[PDB]
């Protein structure tokens, strides 16, 4: 009457090999919606013969610019305070409604930064603010990443108010040369889009004021804009999981229980015979 | 008497199979050696509505400080200096005992940091240093996550010496105003904890001490606490190799070589066959 | 007559399972192309008992330093300008040539900084520019990872020229103390090498020039040199695509398939029967 506990044990391979199997369609089930939460990072550096010119969007407001000097040359020379001209820049002044508030009119002003890096070259901008009841001097600016689209661009005027809401407005002191040292991440979201973010490293540089010494005392914005490398960082989330990655696997699994209660069943034929043996 | 021969020709496919079967479970387990050793990082942002209220663990020593203000307005209005009131903080004197040291009481003080990051909301200090020979005027401070958790958790004495160990110290300096644009870090280690940390990016702009303008001379110190994006970059290093999507590949492989061996059983028979036919 | 029509409908499991097994390769094949041309980043913190000391190559040119002094207090002592004396630096002045222009000599100078992070060890420098035409004190620096190392290796007078190449040199301003927290990171290529960067925060404090107050108001440098925290953040592009545990899925799925096959030739025979029972 112990002819079926055999048969039940016989099955018990099957039975221990299903839970397992849930087991692990639960488990990859699991760590699948867990890959498919959060993505995976990828960081990759993209050599560049040459940048496209980028758009400095200063905001000088009442501040006249003084000069504008490009220089490959790694040192900007000697330059000469107080004095106006000297500007070689493609410079463009525009207008346009701050997208935060809507409420006051900003002015601006966009210069075409540098473009070849390997030549070392960099934007040279001077300032002045002759004296003012602002008790702090500073010149907030704003990049994006090519200077010709924006010329080129259809309504300006809006795709300067999607720079200010896209890209960060971080400015620049009032008494000292900031050398800052642009760079970009062409980063890509995986709803198949590129944007295109600038991570800059001020450096600050006092400066001596003794060359004037004088008693109009004016305050002067002295900057320094240059491609830091060569290089454009580009991430992109790796999406780990794909669907199909997994299914292959869990299939492969499934077949690898299946073929297991096959040698089981062959295990059962081996013990019933040594069952009849003896 | 070369049957034998085309025995061990017919076993050698068994052979093969099984020697790229113990390379193939030494590559992989070789693999996730590798890939349990370090694992993969992966970011995510999660954008907040409004952030919890941060402390800011200024230490003054000696510099009393003049005023406090919140500004949702993108820029703090015009002050005046040298004036002290005006506070407007959740302001709260602590002290504790340096765990670095415990040879010195470092006397701190703790604020209420901004809220409201889409209202643009900005801590605006002011402090002053009466002069005095440190020959470098600097204030440093520190920043934790929620300060009504401090202010509600028990024995503060000792949670301070805990942030001072887990965050860093991070000084602003004497004579212009740092426009700290803090920003959070929840990165996640993978024993089940969340670890809170600060990255700020300062931007210091000079003060035109010509407002004064008279013979004191008394260093004053200014600061900008803001939140710099909604957003809160949040790492948590993802392994990448579970112990699972593993063996049921490695079993997956060991099937394809099993069934790889069944049908070179199958080519040995048509080879007989064909043996048979010449 | 329509007895080809079953065998045909009975062929097309194998018709329809070869079509998903060609589309199944098929993105395989392309899902091992996309991760095999940007691989995945991967961070590690490895903290260290104390740091190898690091060579801050300096470029003074004309301004003599005046002291160096490291500092295992938190705090370097009370200063005293205008005083030269007071190096106990383990200093080396060395020459080579720009590799960048081959056209001008930099005169360098070389500092070995400070050792151990947990004891908070920081080289304290100061330097002297006595009036000149610069119109902006800077004095620009280096970091390379093992001052030993560049004691022993042979003609550093090539040495140097690689680290100018490898590394980055940004400057720290004059007029007030730059505290300058290294930190590395040995970032290793996957083609069987390791790179040491130097990532630095700096963080200046303004010098109140009023303890000298004389009318000489000689342009005069301070920097510290400190190791930000005693980890070092090392990132290796792990390759999240390796040539095996691709091919093994792959085998997994046309196992599948194949015994997806075995029982369709199964369902086959089940319809044939049912065929005959009506
Ligand atoms: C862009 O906006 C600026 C600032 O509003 C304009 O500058 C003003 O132009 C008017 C023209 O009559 C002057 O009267 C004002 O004195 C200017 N500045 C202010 C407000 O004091 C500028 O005109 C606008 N764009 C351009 C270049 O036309
Ligand atoms: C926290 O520590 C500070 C600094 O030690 C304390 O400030 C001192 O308070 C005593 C009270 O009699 C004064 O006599 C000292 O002049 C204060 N500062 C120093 C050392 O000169 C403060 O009292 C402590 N906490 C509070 C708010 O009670
Ligand atoms: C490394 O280069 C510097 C700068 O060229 C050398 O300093 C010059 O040394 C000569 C020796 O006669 C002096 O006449 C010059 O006045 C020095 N500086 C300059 C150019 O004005 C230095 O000698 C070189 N290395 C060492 C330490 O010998
Ligand atoms: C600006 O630079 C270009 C470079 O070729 C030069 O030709 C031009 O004369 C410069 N303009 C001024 C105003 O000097
Ligand atoms: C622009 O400002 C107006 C108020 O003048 C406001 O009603 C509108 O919502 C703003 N535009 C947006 C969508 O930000
Ligand atoms: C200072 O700037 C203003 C314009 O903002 C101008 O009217 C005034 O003449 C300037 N003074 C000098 C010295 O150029
Ligand atoms: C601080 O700000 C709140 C905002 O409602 C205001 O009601 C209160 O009067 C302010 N306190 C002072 C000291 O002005
Ligand atoms: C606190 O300082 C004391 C010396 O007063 C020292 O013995 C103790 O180890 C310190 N606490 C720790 C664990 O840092
Ligand atoms: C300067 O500060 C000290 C307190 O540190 C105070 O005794 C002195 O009166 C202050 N001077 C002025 C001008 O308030
Ligand atoms: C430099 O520091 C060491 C530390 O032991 C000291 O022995 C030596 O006297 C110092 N040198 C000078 C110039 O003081
Ligand atoms: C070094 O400068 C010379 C010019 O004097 C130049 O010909 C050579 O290419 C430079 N070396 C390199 C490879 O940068
Ligand atoms: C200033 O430095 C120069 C050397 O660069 C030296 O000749 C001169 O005597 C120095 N002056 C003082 C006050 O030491």
């Amino acid at each position: 009457c112990l002819k079926n506990v055999f048969s039940v044990l016989l099955i018990f391979i099957y039975l221990l090999l299903m839970a397992v199997a849930v087991f692990l369609v639960y488990r990859t089930i699991t760590d699948f919606r867990e890959k498919l939460k959060h993505p995976v990072m990828s960081v990759s550096y993209k050599e560049v013969d040459r940048y496209d010119a980028p758009g400095i969007a200063l905001y000088p407001g009442q501040a006249q610019l003084l000069s504008c000097k490009h220089h490959y040359e790694v040192i900007p020379p000697l330059t000469s305070p107080g004095q106006p001209g000297d500007m070689n820049c493609t410079t463009q002044r525009i207008n346009y409604t701050d997208p935060f508030s809507n409420q006051t009119v900003k002015s601006a002003l966009i210069v075409q930064g540098p473009r070849e890096v390997k030549k070392r070259e960099l934007v040279f901008l001077q300032f002045r603010l002759n004296k003012s009841s602002e008790d702090f001097s500073a010149i907030d600016y704003l990049l994006f990443s090519s200077f010709q689209e924006f010329l080129q661009s259809p309504n300006r005027v809006g795709f300067m108010q999607a720079c200010e809401s896209a890209y960060s407005s971080w400015k620049f002191s009032g008494g000292f040369r900031t050398w800052v040292k642009m760079s970009l991440v062409k980063t890509k979201e995986e709803d198949g889009r590129e944007a295109v973010e600038f991570r800059q490293e001020t450096s600050v540089v006092n400066y001596i004021d003794q060359r004037p010494a004088a008693k109009k005392s004016a305050q002067l914005f002295f900057v320094v804009f240059e491609w830091k490398d060569p290089f454009i960082q580009k991430v992109q989330d790796i999406v780990t999981a794909n669907p199909w990655n997994t299914i292959a696997l869990l299939c492969g699994a499934f077949l690898a229980l299946f073929k297991a209660a096959e040698f089981a069943k062959l295990s059962i034929k081996w013990m019933i015979k040594i069952r009849k043996r003896y």
